[PDB]
C-alpha cells in the first residue's frame, strides 16, 4: 500500500536530517519549535471562527499538550488511504504536525467531535493502533500531547517558559480574538494572552 510506504519514508526523512525541518536540535530552538508548530494549527481552527480557546501545558514530565476547543479534526476514515482523516493528518509530510510527530517518541492525540471523544497513540510517527472511540462528550476540539525524542534533541531538552509565553504573546498579537493560556506543571506559572 503506496500510502504506507511513503509515510514512512518521510517520517524516515525527517528523522535523518531533522535540520531540515525542525531547526538545530542541540540549542533549544529546535525543541521550542516543535510547540510552536501545534499551536499554529490549533491557529488556524481559531483563524476559521471555530476555537475561542487554546491551551498550552508544560507537563511535569517535560511534554507539552495543546488543547483547542474547535471542530475536532475529522475522524472519518478516508476512502481513498484506508485510515482516519486525522491519522494522515498526523503522519504526511507537508512544517506540518507530521514533523513533531517524527520527532517525538510519544505523542498523543485526543479528538472530541459529532458526540464521541476519539484517541490514538503514536511513536516516533507510528500509530500505535487506528484512532478509537473511547467515550461520549458534548464538547468538541482537539488536544496533541508530545513527548520530544530524546535521540533527536540535545543539550536543550527541557522547555522554557519565557521562550514559549514570549512567541505566545506575539502569536495572540498577531491573531487578534484568539485566547491562548500557557500553564506550566512544574511550578503552576501561568499566563493568558488576548489583544484586541
Ligand atoms: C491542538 N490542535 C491541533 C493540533 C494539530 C493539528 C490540528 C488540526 C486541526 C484541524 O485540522 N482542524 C480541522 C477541523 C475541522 C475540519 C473539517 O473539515 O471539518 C478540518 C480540519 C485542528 O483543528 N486542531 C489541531
Amino acid at each position: 500500500d503506496s500510502s504506507s510506504i511513503k509515510v514512512l519514508k518521510g517520517l524516515d526523512a525527517v528523522r535523518k536530517r531533522p535540520g531540515m525541518y525542525i531547526g538545530d536540535t542541540d540549542d533549544g530552538t529546535g525543541l521550542h519549535h516543535m510547540v510552536f508548530e501545534v499551536v499554529d494549527n490549533a491557529i488556524d481552527e481559531a483563524l476559521a471562527g471555530h476555537c475561542k480557546e487554546i491551551i498550552v501545558t508544560i507537563h511535569a514530565d517535560n511534554s507539552v499538550s495543546v488543547q483547542d476547543d474547535g471542530r475536532g479534526i475529522p475522524t472519518g476514515i478516508h476512502p481513498e488511504e484506508g485510515v482516519s482523516a486525522a491519522e494522515v493528518i498526523m503522519t504526511v509530510l507537508h512544517v506540518g504536525v507530521s514533523v513533531v510527530n517524527a520527532l517525538s517518541q510519544k505523542l498523543e492525540l485526543v479528538i472530541q467531535r459529532e458526540g464521541k471523544i476519539h484517541r490514538q497513540i503514536y511513536e516516533h510517527g507510528v500509530p500505535q493502533a487506528p484512532l478509537a472511540v473511547t467515550g461520549e462528550t458534548e464538547k468538541t476540539g482537539t488536544m496533541v500531547r508530545f513527548w520530544p525524542s530524546l535521540e533527536t534533541f540535545t543539550n536543550v531538552t527541557e522547555f522554557e517558559y519565557e521562550i514559549l509565553a514570549k512567541r505566545l504573546r506575539e502569536l495572540s498579537f498577531l491573531n487578534s480574538g484568539v485566547s491562548i493560556r500557557l500553564r506550566d506543571k512544574r511550578d503552576g506559572k501561568e499566563d493568558h494572552f488576548h489583544y484586541e
